[PDB]
């Protein structure tokens, strides 16, 4: 049971498909607090328009303040074109790059699904498990291991 | 989407392939920044390059000469008969992401990667579709402000 | 198939980072890697560090942090990704594999790939030495030793 | 309507599928000269075994001399294995990297086709349009805009 | 290029050891072609091996940092299996080999085979009526090594 009362965590989330984003952020926040003793005042939450902006928003934020771990949250749903595949591939590499360039643990809270239902299910609705909870724990664990 | 950026300097680089779709996209972006976010016309630079492949390179060259708070890269790639479309799309997207992360300047994705021309026009606001350029205009202002201030 | 060496690395310091998803398959892999280095290459138990991270996504990051603090001759990254219902599997697998390659090239430290990217659980267990399969961890142990010695 | 009498242009082309390569190179050269007033003596032409060497040949050459723009030309045809897919992906990312790293515009004269007929058609044979011309014009434009 | 001779060239060859049946002929073809057709000296050709294709980029990087080579040939054979392992390793190795060559300035020749089954690999190694691809790689190493001088 890892506890991180002194950890400063950053959460950057996109605003596309808010129906699925909100639950994810909550589950992450609630879990860090209620289960890892992270302090609410130590959790910064920022948003960007879409998943494409996630890597950029995180990079700008960890250059200004100091965080022990970051959680990038976004929901990409396959559409009619190849837009979904290209954005997904670029964003995932971008998030990995920002983490490796900065030395700050970047947790993957990106969902890349085929339809809305799949997203809601992974956000804890319709009998599914909220994946945000897992991301909060990973944030805490990686943040501690980085000291 | 309420944000105002009267002091923001925005750069728009667009390719010239599939101009039928490019033009509306650029207008929607410009119009939205101006009428909805108070950006000043004189603070918006517009440049062009032959194709989407040049977008990353054109943007890189420009943000090295002047100072911008945000950049919008606009291009239209349509699937053809070869694998050309797939390889260019992949490299361009990775290039635009790199330019943004290397420079610290927000780069907005105004790239359409479609199966046929009808899909592009529809996303440019023609034939009953929503003009995606508008969303790009708003995103540029938002990311520009979250960096300058 | 592979062609391991008989090389001995009694002075080698080896690091093993593994994720914790699908532990059923992870455990046998790690054991095989450790046992093989020790019993077959003369690596010393005390010279093998073992760390863990939540998921495969964390592997490149955990390895990067660890080789920045201590000095290792070789690193083995171990994780198990199983195709699910979304495209999550494809995108994480691609990013992690490129990430592990980058950490190895940036640092100069050999990073051994102990990542399984499978369609279902049965395939993972089979590659972990269960149900009549060959334990791939063993091969990784020999590779770690071989690369660690060629870096000296 | 762009003219570049002082531009120095480099062309690196592979030698696999020369039947398609030659016309592509000619089209690019002819167009730069005849339509953009580029001078014959200001156009260097080099070759490398295959498309895989394109990025490397270009990087080496722009480190020795000064060019305003580079055109990389090569032809990849899908074969029986996955070789085509992996080389294509690596070469394209390689050419983009060299352009961004060096600051010198790199024009994409790479064809990634399914069979030989497709390549010849794009080289102007059998009633097709010679793509090399477009690459010549793009080189001139990007070379001028780099100043 | 007429007939290139490189009697003073120093060439490095790193090959993996998976699927040796196909590897050996590939290496021979490359060595023989360099010596017999390009006048490269046997004593100027270093040959190293690594467990698998995943180690090629790393093995090559370590070696060119210790000695000086005019060109490098990376040889490995990947065969599609029952999982997605082949696809991910192939993509990462190919990008890794391109990176090492561009980072170092030393030409890295691609002697990697990414096939669907063993038969395809043997064929490309010169068995069963096929053309030994290692020969072409040898000539490419010599040509690129000379053009770097
Ligand atoms: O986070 C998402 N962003 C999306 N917008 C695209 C992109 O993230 C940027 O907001 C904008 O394209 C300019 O950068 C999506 N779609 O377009 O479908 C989506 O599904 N999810
Ligand atoms: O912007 C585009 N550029 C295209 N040209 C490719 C590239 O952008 C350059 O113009 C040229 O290849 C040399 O750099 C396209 N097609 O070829 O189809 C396309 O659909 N869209
Ligand atoms: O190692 C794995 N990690 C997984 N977790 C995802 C990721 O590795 C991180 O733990 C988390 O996503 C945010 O960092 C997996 N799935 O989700 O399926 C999986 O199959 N294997
Ligand atoms: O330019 C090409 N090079 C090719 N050769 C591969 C590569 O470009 C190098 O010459 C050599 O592989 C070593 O780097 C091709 N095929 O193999 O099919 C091809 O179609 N086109
Ligand atoms: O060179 C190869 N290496 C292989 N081994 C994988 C890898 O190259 C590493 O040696 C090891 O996986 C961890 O470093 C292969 N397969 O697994 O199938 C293969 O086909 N070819």
């Amino acid at each position: 049971d890892l506890k991180g009362p002194e950890l400063r965590i950053l959460i950057v989330h996109a605003r596309w498909n808010l129906q699925a984003i909100e639950p994810l952020v909550k589950g992450a926040v609630e879990t860090m607090i209620e289960k890892h003793d992270v302090k609410l005042e130590n959790i910064d939450i920022e948003s960007v328009p879409g998943s494409w902006e996630l890597p950029q928003g995180i990079r700008a934020s960890i250059a200004r303040n100091t965080y022990d771990a970051v959680i990038g949250i976004g929901v990409l749903i396959k559409g009619s074109t190849m837009h979904f595949e290209y954005i997904s591939e670029a964003v995932v590499h971008g998030l990995m790059r920002v983490g490796l360039d900065s030395g700050v643990p970047v947790i993957l809270g990106l969902l890349t699904v085929l339809n809305e239902e799949q997203a809601l299910y992974r956000a804890g609705l319709n009998g599914g498990h909220n994946h945000g909870n897992d991301w909060g724990s990973a944030a805490v664990e990686m943040g501690l291991k980085a000291l």
